[PDB]
């Protein structure tokens, strides 16, 4: 575990993380996909061997000795708000289990279901709060990765609000 487990946010490509493992915002079929998933495919393509896994689950595949945790959030274009919310919460619970099993001291995580799976809605708070619910009981340093300046500011304020 980390000496003083913390949350941090960085605005940069998760493919250039400085943590002991990465969470992919995966699709259920293990395809190269778009956005975070395509950056992860370019950096760790070996990790996509038998990476397909259902919505609301996480499946870890090694790239060398570096673990890629493929976490499948719901596409809110297909799910109802209610069922989507349940699957998004479930995906993060499975990420916490994998991070624990791996024994890593740090993990790089994107906000699941906030990009092309958002159903055209701002889901920063919804996704971040499900991340906190899952990861609060783990002792890994969590570093949250985002793209846009507005998002960095709001994620930083939410982290600072609980301290
Ligand atoms: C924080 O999100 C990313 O790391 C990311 C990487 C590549 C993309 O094309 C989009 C997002
Ligand atoms: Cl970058
Ligand atoms: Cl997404």
């Amino acid at each position: 575990g980390a000496m003083a487990p913390s949350y941090r946010v960085k605005r940069m490509d998760i493919a250039k993380n400085d943590e002991e493992c990465v969470v992919n915002a995966a699709n259920p079929r293990g395809l190269p996909g778009d956005g975070v998933c395509k950056a992860v495919y370019k950096k760790w393509p070996e990790s996509f061997k038998n990476s397909a896994t259902p919505v609301g689950t996480a499946k870890t595949v090694m790239c060398g000795t570096y673990p890629v945790i493929h976490a499948v959030g719901p596409n809110f274009s297909n799910y109802t708000e209610s069922e989507g919310d349940r699957e998004l919460a479930a995906a993060y619970r499975e990420v916490a289990k994998e991070v624990t099993r791996l024994g890593v001291n740090s993990v790089a995580i994107p906000l699941l279901s906030t990009g092309v799976y958002s159903g055209g809605k701002d889901r920063l708070t919804q996704s971040l709060n499900h991340l906190f619910t899952a990861m609060d009981s783990t002792d890994a340093d969590v570093v949250i990765y985002c793209r846009d300046k507005e998002w960095e500011k709001k994620i930083s304020e939410a982290i600072q609000m609980r301290t």
